[PDB]
């Protein structure tokens, strides 16, 4: 990583040209060059490259991936003053707290909504159960009721969760990674409803992000499910669209997993102060968020001063109604295993090559912790050993804060040995 410049990674569905404009302003004002990139699969590439001390100075993703990055030692603790923290909503800071430490700057709150074509469907269905009948009517007019991305479990989760599916059981502020909720009666009911839609030819198992976006924006389908980043392309499409609450299932709200788009600082970056400068004083300003939002809408931004304006938009009100019906995702390391397992279950069941029950049974075990935990007594001994070692051997306070955060998340002797090695390898 090159000292004296910033390299920033952000997903290709976000307002990266807008962010590059913020980068250009930073360079104009400070002399420091900013390069924005949008690599494919960056949520998988970041851990790969950062593990060897490489990669971007700043990484943007929803917060759910960030506990894994932090636990792996890839993220510095961020250092905003209390005065800066007060400029963002408290509920957003909780999404980016890991083992007591702030690990990223929250940018914006993302929840899926039902997006509908008002010309085809002036009053969109309140319930999932209404959709088959609606699709039959629209099929007789050469249209379809609903198309959305069936390849990414983010989009199907709101239906799986509606009647009781859950990721990890959450009690007394803690997630139990041995207690997974993807093959309970509610998860089965929701995924069965989706698979039935496909069986009855109301949806196609092959539908992906591009296929659904193209169909909605051409007026071929009456409804889609998507986030605020999608509104830009609909605005130029001519479709007269609305954004509303997701349909209920078995009388229960759809419960989207809510993401907070967040910006973390690579632990190996020699540019941590520049990164803080850019994020606090350029990006998290009304002007900076406007530039990104104008490119692709962010959703409900974390910066109070700008959200006061955006919240007046009915599309943002709908976003936040859906967010309130769902749940802020956990940020725990096990989230990537969860998402891979649910991805597999939905694709395999939707393709008809496996039953819903078998798909979700496999996912239930595949999402859960694979390795055993140490006993409570042994684990406390390992943690106290490492805390002593960090204080003994690591002179830099920021580096100590990072390692102390990682200590909080070890689960077994192998984790203890792995983290001990990382501490012993710490450079000056
Ligand atoms: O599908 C699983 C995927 O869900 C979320 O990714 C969202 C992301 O949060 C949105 O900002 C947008 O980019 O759509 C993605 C869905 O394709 C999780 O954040 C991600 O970790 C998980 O793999
Ligand atoms: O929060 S409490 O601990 O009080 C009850 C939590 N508990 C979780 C599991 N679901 C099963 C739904 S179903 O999938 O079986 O319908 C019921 C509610
Ligand atoms: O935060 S980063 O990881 O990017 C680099 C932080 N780094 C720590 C060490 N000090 C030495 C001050 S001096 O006495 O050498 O001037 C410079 C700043
Ligand atoms: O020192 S402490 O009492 O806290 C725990 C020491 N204890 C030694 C035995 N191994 C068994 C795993 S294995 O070696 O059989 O793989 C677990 C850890
Ligand atoms: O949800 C709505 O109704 C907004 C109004 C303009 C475009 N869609």
């Amino acid at each position: 990583i090159e000292e004296g410049k910033l390299v920033i990674w952000i997903n290709g569905d976000k307002g990266y040209n807008g962010l590059a404009e913020v980068g250009k302003k930073f360079e104009k004002d400070t002399g420091i060059k900013v390069t924005v990139e949008h690599p494919d699969k960056l949520e998988e590439k970041f851990p790969q490259v950062a593990a060897t001390g490489d990669g971007p100075d700043i990484i943007f993703w929803a917060h759910d991936r960030f506990g894994g990055y932090a636990q792996s030692g890839l993220l510095a603790e961020i250092t905003p003053a209390a005065a800066f923290q007060d400029k963002l909503y408290p509920f957003t800071w909780d999404a980016v707290r890991y083992n007591g430490k702030l690990i990223a700057y929250p940018i914006a709150v993302e929840a899926l909504s039902l997006i509908y074509n008002k010309d085809l469907l002036p009053n969109p269905p309140k319930t999932w159960e209404e959709i088959p009948a609606l699709d039959k009517e629209l099929k007789a007019k050469g249209k379809s009721a609903l198309m959305f991305n069936l390849q990414e479990p983010y989009f199907t989760w709101p239906l799986i969760a509606a009647d009781g599916g859950y990721a990890f059981k959450y009690e007394n502020g803690k997630y139990d990674i041995k207690d997974v909720g993807v093959d309970n009666a509610g998860a089965k009911a929701g995924l069965t409803f989706l698979v039935d839609l496909i069986k009855n030819k109301h949806m196609n198992a092959d539908t992906d992000y591009s296929i659904a976006e193209a169909a909605f924006n051409k007026g071929e389908t009456a409804m889609t499910i998507n986030g605020p980043w999608a509104w830009s392309n609909i605005d130029t499409s001519k479709v007269n669209y609305g954004v509303t609450v997701l349909p209920t299932f078995k009388g229960q709200p759809s419960k989207p997993f809510v993401g907070v788009l967040s910006a973390g600082i690579n632990a190996a970056s020699p540019n941590k102060e520049l990164a803080k400068e850019f994020l606090e004083n350029y990006l998290l300003t009304d002007e900076g968020l406007e530039a990104v939002n104008k490119d692709k809408p962010l959703g409900a931004v974390a910066l109070k001063s700008y959200e006061e304006e955006l919240a007046k938009d009915p599309r943002i009100a709908a976003t936040m109604e859906n967010a309130q019906k769902g749940e802020i995702m956990p940020n725990i390391p096990q989230m990537s295993a969860f998402w891979y397992a649910v991805r597999t279950a939905v694709i395999n069941a939707a393709s008809g090559r496996q039953t819903v029950d078998a798909a979700l049974a496999a996912a239930q075990t595949n999402a859960a912790a694979k390795s055993s935990a140490a006993s409570p007594a042994a684990l406390s001994g390992y943690k106290m050993t490492l805390l002593a070692l960090i204080k003994e051997s690591i002179p830099n306070q920021a580096k100590r804060q990072k390692f102390e955060m990682q200590v909080g998340g070890i689960r077994n002797e192998q984790d203890f040995k792995n983290l001990r090695r990382e501490i012993i390898r710490s450079a000056a």
